[PDB]
């Protein structure tokens, strides 16, 4: 079963673990067959029940010295509300340097759940997008190794330069589910993070994708497009239901949340949510087989690299199950193109 | 000799040395009677002679996953240019959460060369104190849990909570040399830390910090004083005048240096200084001898707490030399208080 | 004397339409209409959402009735607090002893528009209170200036004043801003909402009154309610569903920016989201006897919104069955001068 | 006339108490008048005129209870008072309710009014620049979609009128000068300019005509507007001291949107003398020389006369003109008018 | 003929004239017996007709140098249009620093005619008077001579000092037509300027003066009460009218003007400017007798100087016909206080 | 005919003493002043800092001497551009022929007191550009409206202006903006530097004036420098070391905010550092043929700032040994109207 080395991604859930477990999971996860990591980039948890919220890079300097993965920001907003695009470039340069052909730099328009809490206006998404541009611009420059300055609608920077670089920059990947801004990653950036969706809306995004990275002269065929989904494996079906129900209400909310400012507000509106409005949105079953069918069919669309997220508290569980009944079983195309130097 | 166990303080320089060799020096530190490292939090180093910038947030995961040291930020300036002072306390209470009893926060009113990148006024000393001291309100109403808003003269926030938190808060360490942020230090803080500088300005800012704190309520001889210095060792006296002659101009610079933008800068005011204008200011000389006693002095002084920065690049032949002659010599006041929880 | 509100869903139904209806309602023994002031719906469904202060000069002209926008946001998005202020004397200069200026908070619905920060609720309050000295500043009638953190006015006159200005009435749910609502303004607002929370609001409005020295019982009390009539129990569930989801969503709505995405939240409401907090029944003793309650806990004025569009029915129906079986207090205070 | 009689009214809130002024538009309907012309103010120019309805609610009324035309002259549409998008939502709210009867007018605004909410006040030809923009947004939003709008002095979120009429209010800008009128011909509807001299009047429709024709319209089916004041009453002398008493920013040959205060305007007054009122203000009994003054500018193209009358005695005025002076005015026959 | 020595103030009406006459005529104004000029601080004149407006600050250095006149600003506006207070103060400290004795610092709360041109919100009245209270505390702070701070609601002022400073600092002298503020003048200042006004004005003016100086203990007695007045000498009465209604038709605007932008806009108002609208406010008589009782009054009012501007271009005439015909008939009391150190 | 200039260092002397050297100098042969626009001196033992607007008028009015700031930065810290452009055509007015506007993009030293951002050079420069085109317009006595990033101007209009309006002269060291000079402006001022570098600056201002159309020959070349001259090289060298240690400064000084700073800095200055940067000698052959050379690299006018307390003595010294010596072309341009 597969013509590439058995892989999958393990997604870090900063919104619901202690980062010390994360790290223990993470360590056991390589162990058992993943080979990167997906690290949130909260400050605050959608939930109370969910209870956490690291600082994202302060641990991912604990990953990289304990163990061989691959790893990724999903996602930074580098738009200046709790980050600064300078910093975010810094903070990707030396990790990328500390740990070289590991680190992959993710980035997105953001939530207002994390970023209203330095009390500043709140663009619209299409806004957030054009800010998120000039970020990529500032970073991209940064990365050039030169002493550089930028003056656009956004940001300023003065004379800025990274003396702590790596051989070679890590790649940026863009984390969204818009088909314009999935065009401008194609041809800006490195690599394209999606969401869990439907066929047709999963097929526009690496459309978009594809075909920005065309019109800029790159080969989108050596180009990574990587998927993060939301799983609910236990035991049984029934602890797999209420495990989704209990620790990811979000995941039940059919609309767009980046306008919500607490987690209170989530939990409020978590009352609503029913197993029902989970279909085609989170797998919840104990069935392993239906787990790997779910995930070669994201393969076989394209995608070439998963990063699954479990939404029960069954971490170290459900990591030694994929790994016996899961991972061995995927086929992935060999030489497909992974978030890598 | 000594009533207390052997200890000593490394100082990374972020500013010289690839944030690799500082891990792996650390390592070598601890094995070697070091207790706690401090870590520069730059963006630019002072001179391109100097050549690196770590992220140190990301670089202290590392530090904390490897070894049983202590650390802190030395200093970080959480007051709204490269960081907002919400951010700072989250990554402050990660680290302490994942390895609790052994960081510090250690803050400060930051440099021109680092912050002036987001392109932003730059605020006069005194100004920046004001900032600083709103920064700590801000930073110590998050180290509460509870959700918190703020709104004083410098920032704003909205409903803000750190769900993931230790048992007990990081101490919150003030590096300054001023007699007034001194006082401020005892009265608002944990502890203090200073740069090198003759007995009665030392003397002083003691003096100041001990008030302080009295003044509050708070019994000064359980909080920690601590001290950074600058020396050169090396083989003979010679090299260790070039060495800081080369790699530290900036220790000659005797006057204030906190409006200075660029590294360019400071290597073109670099070529006016001389191995004379380091008397007094930074100790240059292989006789490890002289070295005991230059730090003896500054524990009889009443530091608690010493942190060593070796100028030249003979970092690991500096380490297993003071781990020999130096750190087992040094008398420490038993049950003398250190930055810890 | 017999007497009810009648709420006009701006959200819902094109304004010669509600002035027909509200007409309608008059001939029918309603007294009092309250007006929402919105720019946007909640949902397309709804699909409306009329300037409310030139279609109240409509009203004003061709009934008899008392009238209020429920309520204006007056906190310098859409409108400024000064221009409230000219609107509220000028409607009430024309219709003496007739209109009442409520105002709140207000919602990213409507305010959004103009591309703003939008503070949080406890900083919106803020706003609110300053905005509440602006208005009663300029209802003195004399030339005024204000600087405070929120508003400047330079030197301003209203000109055009009735003898008596109309009361300030808040529209609020906040314990807070009740409590407030008694200490700085005219009378309370509140929305439907179970007897231990509306027991809380007034207890708070009542007690901020004497604290301030007022008799908050010659203070006008005010509630407005969402009911669901309909010919059968049937239709009236499936019309509160169909038309008014936003009552199903017990929870905070005031960040929520475009019709499009409450019409996308509306996919998770069902109908067990609505008891207690939207009357749906065909029994029209019913309706009476749930009215007749919120008049025995100290409501003084109750505005009735019927969630369906079925607003000539429920008018006619309201008429005959229910209105003239309420018993009012004598001398129950109301929004008036 | 070839056209049927016809004449606007201009409702002066500057003076009039908003009850007293839909009572005379009630009353000026009956005698022949088809328009009213709605200030919009929130200070009058004197102490001594006295009042300053809210405009908005006020045409409610008008609009309920008569058949008129009526329009705004003028709002300023430019984030003092009001935010763009707010009068576009009113616009479209009242051509809703009376459709074929609402015209937008708006203009440059002046400080008496916009200066209460303490903004720096820009240059005339800066706030064009500002009249321009909000032109857009207003345009935007009566195309009945979702818009955005980023520029530089307006900002709008995603923004939808969901109470449209089927066809917009056209919009008319107010306007005396050069520029503004050939920008009225190329991006609105319509044109509204004070009384001048006949040079000054036929510079601004040349500059109208041309701004519209060079966008590729037909400027002899867009309306053209004129507002005049005049002072009627039954002797020359109470004519003349009805304009020297209420009306003497009339006699103010200067601009005057920079002067913040009515006691400004009040202090300024002590200036004035009858003298000052010739060529700007005809004060007269004579109704022939009303009708033609009128007709004069009929003849020069104007499609459309709004009459100030600035005595207090409206009634008397209004049934004046309606037995001796708007019989006699002859009309081109289907001439524009601000409509549908 | 007096009690003290004969002398007059000249204003110098850059309004109307090329600086190189007012120089000229300053000169012989020493020569016939005045003793100090005014100097209006203008950007624009109010008409065209006047079609002048030279910058007063280098034209005060040419006076200084070739008279021994005393001499001072009437008024500048320190308040950050045209001018940042700290700026005046150092010209103020410069002039005195040169002419020891001589120079006296006028300032007023502005006018829009000269402070419209950099484009910024023009407040109100009242709230102009807190600026110019603020801009007070700012050149006082300076004339200190030491290095000062400031910040307050609308002046910032870093780490400043004035480095060349007489002995002792020039005056500062408020000019003000409002009892409020002439109050503070007292209260916060040297002097007062006042225009000319009916008596029962100028009394409660100078009253309000007096008793704010004496609420903040100082000497009312030992401070100068300084006045301008318009007038217009001629040949005859005819001429000495219509050189008025000409030159000066903003004498005839009887209503407050500083908000008014344009000389184009003051010379439309002209247009409605009669003779009659002068009586009271501006003297137009060729009986130089009448011009003596005008001016005796006011010193009988208790004005200690005053400044008399000739509104015609007949300037040299009218200098001429005061040294030989006014000037040695007016008493003034000896040892009045007068503008100086 | 024998000429050259006199800086007057406003940084270290009081502008009374300056007055009277200027009209020494004019006795001496010396035609023209450059006075610098300072607020604060560089260092406390330099102690001075006039108002050289004020100061101006005073030369003006008793010397026949030309004179210029340099330089002034109109760029909206100290000085607005507008008002940069009345004091200048108002000095014109009153001194016809005599004087020069020397404008640049100004030192944290004077502008960081009104407490606003600093920008880096580069957008100093765009600043400084925006500003010659306020100065320009304001230049044409017609009224003027400008919008730009960094001004804006409300109708303004200089009535009193000359015949002519004064040149504006641009001091700078940066090829870019020296070509800028040449395009926009009238006339170059630079500091001391090695041939090569002078050549550049020279070249680049010429080309920058043939693309905008100008004749660069009828165009002045203005340079400053610093010499140390005394009775021996020990006090010459002394002199510079105590009296202007900024001299010994190699390297950007634009950012750095106090007197007290540089004074601190100073204590790092050597002899040495001054070689290239500041001539220091007693033998005034010497002084004679360092001015010579800059002469005829193409310098039209040379301004000359001894930095030693001896003012009068080297007046005297200058006027008796140097000026007489020099040879300028003749019909060369200097900055005037
Ligand atoms: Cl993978
Ligand atoms: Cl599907
Ligand atoms: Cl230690
Ligand atoms: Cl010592
Ligand atoms: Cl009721
Ligand atoms: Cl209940
Ligand atoms: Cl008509
Ligand atoms: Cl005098
Ligand atoms: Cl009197
Ligand atoms: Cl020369």
């Amino acid at each position: 079963m597969g013509r590439g080395s058995s892989r999958l991604g393990y997604s870090a859930s900063f919104e619901q673990f202690h980062p010390s477990d994360l790290l223990r999971w993470c360590q056991l996860a390589e162990q058992e067959g993943f080979d990167s990591v997906l690290a949130a980039d909260h400050f605050h948890p959608w939930t109370p029940e969910q209870g956490q919220s690291g600082f994202v890079w302060a641990w991912l300097g604990a990953l990289g010295a304990t163990t061989r993965l691959r790893f990724g920001t999903g996602v930074t907003p580098p738009i200046g509300f709790r980050y600064h695009p300078a910093i975010v470039a810094q903070a990707a340069a030396t990790l990328e340097a500390m740990f070289p052909g590991r680190f992959w730099l993710g980035i997105g328009a953001g939530e207002a759940l994390n970023e209203h809490i330095v009390g500043r206006y709140w663009p619209e998404p299409a806004e957030r997008i054009r800010m998120l541009i000039e970020a990529i611009e500032v970073i991209q420059k940064l990365f050039t190794g030169k002493v550089i300055r930028h003056e656009g609608v956004y940001f300023k920077v003065e004379s800025a330069k990274l003396y702590t670089m790596p051989d070679v920059p890590p790649p940026i990947i863009v984390g969204t589910a818009g088909p314009y801004m999935a065009k401008k990653t194609g041809q800006l950036c490195d690599g394209l993070l999606t969401p869990g969706a439907n066929d047709e809306k999963l097929r526009l995004l690496l459309s978009r994708f594809e075909e920005g990275a065309r019109a800029a002269g790159k080969d989108p065929r050596r180009m990574p497009r990587m998927i993060q989904v939301h799983v609910s494996w236990a035991e049984t079906d029934e602890q797999a239901i209420e495990n989704a129900l209990r620790e990811w209400p979000n995941g039940g909310m059919a609309f767009p949340k980046g306008d919500i400012r607490n987690p209170e507000d989530f939990q409020a509106m978590a009352r609503l949510v029913r197993p029902e409005h989970f279909q085609g949105r989170v797998l919840m079953t104990s069935d392993l087989d239906r787990h790997g069918e779910f995930l070669q069919h994201l393969i076989d669309l394209g995608f070439t690299e998963i990063y699954v997220h479990n939404v029960g508290r069954n971490q170290e569980e459900f990591i030694r199950a994929y790994g016996r009944a899961v991972i061995p079983h995927l086929r992935w195309p060999a030489d497909a193109p992974v978030a890598q130097a």
